[PDB]
């Protein structure tokens, strides 16, 4: 009943759930939801070797409905946790604490070679119920200490005002207009490794950085 079509479909939504999984644990390698990603990763390849199998014209006897609902499992992983890492970024750390529990039951689950359907649909449940939940949790007050979700915008911040001085000022600019800027991000880093960082601390220390790059991408070249 797993036509070769559908199967391959599934292979690409699993495919396109990890790349997306990969770019975020790349961003936030801290993060509370990635403590399992390896188990993930390598569970999406089984998964896809066994879709491999009904899409390439060969019969394997896996379960059809176990299969799809790995599948659906994957991809909602996928889903919660690029959700959670465009819009809860400045939630308290209980919202981030809860969503990435729920992620980690999820791929514990469908790792889990005695996984049921009803328990790989419950996943899928518990992940959305959890990502509605901790979305009405309130914000962190600027006087909090930074998450590791705020500082990894701070960090961002800091490698973006890296890429774009090596592309804009240290190939058209002075020598002092780099070394300028350089200073600022280096104040830049400090905040981001200071543990005891507030939120306040980072979005200021970002803000003082897209400052003294304007300041620096608006220097005379020569």
């Amino acid at each position: 009943e797993l036509t070769p079509s559908e199967a391959q479909s599934a292979i690409d939504d699993i495919n396109a759930a990890v790349e997306t999984l990969k770019e975020i644990q790349s961003e936030e390698p801290k993060a509370d939801w990635s403590k399992e990603f390896d188990k993930l990763f390598a569970t999406a390849t089984e998964l896809t070797q066994s879709l491999a199998v009904v899409a390439g014209g060969y019969q394997t006897l896996a379960n059809p409905d176990l299969i799809m609902a790995r599948t659906h499992l994957i991809v909602e992983i996928g889903l919660t946790v690029d959700k959670s890492a465009n819009n809860l970024r400045y939630k308290i750390q209980k919202a981030h604490v809860e969503l990435g529990f729920s992620v980690t039951r999820a791929i514990m689950r469908v790792a889990n070679i005695g996984a049921t359907v009803y328990q790989l649909n419950d996943s899928i449940s518990d992940l959305r119920a959890t990502y509605e939940r901790v979305s009405t949790y309130r914000d962190l007050k600027s006087t909090d200490t930074a998450t590791i979700y705020v500082k990894d915008l701070l960090n961002k911040a800091i490698w973006n005002t890296r890429v774009a001085r090596d592309k804009e000022i240290l190939t058209h600019k002075n020598f002092r207009t780099y070394q300028t800027l350089n200073k600022e991000i280096t104040k830049a880093v400090r905040v981001w490794f200071k543990a005891k960082a507030t939120v306040a601390e980072c979005d200021a220390a970002i803000a003082k950085l897209n400052t003294a790059y304007a300041t620096a991408y608006s220097a005379p070249s020569v």
